[PDB]
């Protein structure tokens, strides 16, 4: 850490604090997070993981007893921009084109049975060029945080969950990008799980097999009907709401995946836009 030169703190999480920071050496403008030995191998392993809707381990540094991750650095993320373009909210070539990107990045990672786990606006790092990447992504096999974007396997116990899970995050992200409001904003596991079954319907064993054979499920879950994505996401379009539909499907095994969403209508017409920032 005596090669960087911290310039400002630029965030807070639960693995660790990060920082803008200048090296010493190259000049290299970087993000620095301060964070036993599984971690290491599974830690350096990722810094092999490149592509470009990734945010860069450029270095991982090892002193102390304590763990320091050098990142590419982005100068915003998906929530400040958020919250920045409420008024008019992102314009759909954009929305769809952010949507594309990080498809893209998780379409990669995917391949490589590499998964996120814990994907969510403030992870998602956007620069002038219109390009975004995904950052912590691996960090969670490794080693309040909100749950407004977990899965519901997750949320019911699943232990051994899949891919799937970034694919059911992103769609969250998807439907926040258009609405301008969070999908399912639990402030408690089961009020999480039920803001989900209020929208797309208590899953039974019809929608989704062994649901009920699950951990953390209980038979007395109340049950509401299923309500229409017109009232969901208004005013998203046929092939968007398809989409979105297909990302936030109950079963894990039935849920798109990235690769296959890629090929969905709704990208016929995807461009390259460049966001409005002030960063
Ligand atoms: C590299 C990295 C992160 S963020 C994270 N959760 N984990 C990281 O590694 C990173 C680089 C740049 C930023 C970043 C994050 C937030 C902002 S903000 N919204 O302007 O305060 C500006 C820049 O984070």
């Amino acid at each position: 850490m005596e090669n960087f030169q911290k310039v400002e703190k630029i965030g807070e999480g639960t693995y660790g604090v990060v920082y803008k920071a200048r090296n010493k050496l190259t000049g290299e403008v970087v993000a620095l997070k301060k964070i036993p030995s599984t971690a290491i191998r599974e830690i350096s392993l990722l810094k092999e993981l490149n592509h470009p809707n990734i945010v860069k381990l450029l270095d991982v540094i090892h002193t102390e007893n304590k763990l320091y991750l050098v990142f590419e650095f982005l100068h915003q993320d998906l929530k400040k921009f958020m919250d920045a373009s409420a008024l008019t909210g992102i314009p759909l070539p954009l929305i769809k084109s952010y949507l594309f990107q990080l498809l893209q990045g998780l379409a990669f990672c995917h391949s490589h049975r590499v998964l996120h786990r814990d994907l969510k606006p403030q992870n998602l790092l956007i620069n002038t060029e219109g390009a975004i990447k995904l950052a912590d992504f691996g960090l969670a096999r490794a080693f309040v945080v909100t749950l407004w974007y977990r899965a519901p396997e997750i949320l019911l116990g699943c232990k051994y969950y899949s891919t799937a899970v970034d694919i059911w995050s992103l769609g969250c992200i998807f439907a926040e990008m258009v609405t301008r409001r969070a999908l399912f904003p639990g402030d408690s596991e089961i009020d999480q799980l039920f803001r989900i079954f209020r929208t797309l319907g208590t899953p039974d064993e019809v929608v989704w097999p062994g649901v009920t054979s699950m951990p953390d499920y209980k038979p007395s879950f109340p049950k509401w009907a299923r309500q229409d994505f017109s009232k969901v996401v208004p005013p998203l379009d046929e092939d968007g709401r398809s989409l979105l539909s297909q990302m936030l499907h109950y079963d894990p095994n039935k849920r798109i995946s990235a690769k296959a969403a890629l090929a969905h209508p709704f990208f016929q017409d995807v461009t390259k836009p460049v966001p409005h920032l002030r960063l």
